[PDB]
């Protein structure tokens, strides 16, 4: 097997370590002397059959680079993916042992594409698990038609329960722990445990204490692990019915891709409303102790593999069109850049249709890319 | 029994019509449904199989909007590649009959490049005898490259250059276009009519004498089609041929930890160059020489055309054949053309930036290239 270790270093820039069993060189090398040999007419000798020895003298160094050369992409790009690492730059490798019949070690120095979340925007967009393909489409655009609507119901999973709460430690307020018409979907789990495992049940205009110990691996300092009390007044409880999937839910859209475009057309515009409206939220959430976990609008996977195919091009052409390369690559791999480009692309767009903005779709394209990329 | 025919309309239009079995695509919409009531559950029913017409009502008609797409896209990519057909622009797909249980058809309209002929440089590039190793093969190059000819005391032999003066007459009467001096005639290299170097071979230099041959009954000159005539050579001098050593001093400055192959590309293409110049100068000085029935050209690695026909496959795959996958199948004659041209022009340009050491924008500089290689 062949081994791997990744350095980090000053900014975006990262080398990688890897070392290649002597066997692979070396068989390779042998092989194609034996054919260079097979198949060369050499001035003295019959085809097939010369002194090896000679055929080594003259291309055995040559056999070398090119053996060499082929080792080292083959494992910079194994590398890359066993270690999940998706370089935002051609890799410039470098020989550290290359000495016949010993291991070979060489350095792969490059640049990947930054981690750091988008400011106000961490985590807000996300796929769904795993519906295997324009189907989770259709469903996504029934949820973004989907309304919520008030019910005599009582908070379970699904419903969701608009509250005000104040929280306390011994009759003391504490900093952050009042909020008002806040929105809890229950089933997201966005609240630390004990809180809406303690809400269900209630139903409208209920007000109540409920305790709740904050988790230890909790952020704020001063509640930790403190005991505290949260008092709770349910505003309402919504239910959302989802409209019908049916074939005049599908007609609106055109015939083939056009009609696939059409759909997508719409599910971007809504996710566009979706993330100006998370962003909001995201604000007006902040402060607010208890949350153990942002708001989030859910991306169909038809949207992020569209921006998965655009960053394999982009990687083909930093490897000089090798699109096999490229294709060989683990989507995982992208994932997390194409999330960021759909979200960049979704508050552009916002913008844009908002004022019906008129720009070249290509310019827009290519400030996503950078904006994204950052 | 799937139908695919080519139409070539007005200019660099074109059009595939397209059949796809009725079962081919109900097949597909089966699988897809099948797959969805199996993975998925729906408020209604256990986590587990669903009424067949359920998933059917709901996802139907979608499911084979989806597949239909799905399947005109790769139909039409796999129609390129069969007539060898490089689409200039995405395809405009228009659906002629989609009916359920009815045969898809469909038209694909597009543009193809116009077929470019760089003035002057036509067939100038060959790629080494195709249809290995790049550092290998780029080694060979760079010695013949290296390789100088000098005058010997030897008769004209293959693998020779021997220097003549010749003045083709078809009776009495020196034909236009006979007359030719100082013709580096590299025996072997068959680049004059059958016949002529078979006569000139082992005379030497000095020697001032006469031989016959007969054009070929398919020559250019429609004036010497067939006729026989007879040249009046004189061998001015016999050149040999010494190309350098190959071992591993040869190849040093090129290893892994020298240069590399960037550097051994750079030193290739810096020689070639200079032969593209040469090549073009050589071009002009014989035309209308008639006798010579190939045109002079220049070598180049196939390392580099598949340098060239790399950068071109993943640009098909932007224009139309989306995705990357689909690019990494297309067939490499499909670019060979392109490619030499790039090779060409990058010559041409490169030329004229080394030798007045002007610096210019790497990625601006592939812009021009690649404009003038498609020439669309």
């Amino acid at each position: 097997h062949m081994q791997v270790t990744v350095e980090t270093l000053e900014g975006l820039q990262r080398r990688l370590n890897i070392t290649v069993p002597a066997a692979n060189i070396e068989d390779a090398v042998a092989a194609e002397l034996r054919n260079i040999a097979k198949n060369r007419r050499f001035d003295g000798f019959r085809k097939g059959k010369v002194p090896m020895k000679m055929v080594a003298k003259m291309y055995g160094k040559a056999v070398r680079q090119d053996v060499l050369g082929e080792v080292m992409q083959r494992h910079f790009i194994e590398a890359i993916v066993k270690e999940k690492i998706n370089p935002a730059g051609a890799p410039t490798f470098a020989p550290v042992e290359i000495g016949e019949g010993k291991d070979l070690v060489f350095t792969a120095t490059f640049e990947v594409y930054p981690e750091v979340e988008l400011k106000g925007l961490e985590n807000i967009a996300v796929e769904k698990p795993a519906d295997a393909d324009v189907a989770e489409m259709l469903e996504t655009l029934r949820k973004q038609q989907a309304t919520w609507k008030e019910v005599d119901e009582a908070a379970e999973n699904g419903k969701r329960v608009s509250i005000d709460f104040v929280g306390s430690i011994d009759g003391v307020e504490f900093e952050g722990g009042k909020a008002e018409n806040f929105p809890l979907e229950m089933g997201a789990g966005r609240m630390i445990p004990g809180f809406e495992d303690g809400i269900v049940g209630k139903t409208k205009g209920m007000e109540f204490v409920i305790d709740v110990t904050f988790p230890e691996d909790y952020h704020a300092e001063n509640l930790k692990g403190k005991a505290a009390k949260f008092a709770i007044k349910v505003n309402k409880v919504e239910a959302r019915e989802l409209p019908e999937l049916n074939d005049e839910f599908v007609a609106r859209f055109g015939v083939a891709e056009g009609g696939v475009d059409a759909l997508k057309a719409e599910v971007r515009k809504n996710m566009e409303r979706e993330l100006k409206q998370a962003i909001k939220a995201r604000i007006k959430e902040q402060a607010i102790e208890g949350l153990v976990k942002e708001n989030e609008i859910q991306v169909p996977s038809a949207l992020i593999d569209q921006e998965i195919n655009v960053l394999r091009q982009q990687a083909a052409q930093r490897f000089g069109g090798n699109v096999e390369a490229a294709a060989q690559l683990p989507r995982e791999l992208f994932e997390e850049q194409a999330k960021r480009r759909v979200v960049v692309g979704l508050l552009l767009g916002e913008v844009i249709r908002t004022h019906e903005l008129k720009a070249d779709e290509e310019k827009v394209k290519a400030l996503i890319t950078e904006m994204a990329t950052a």
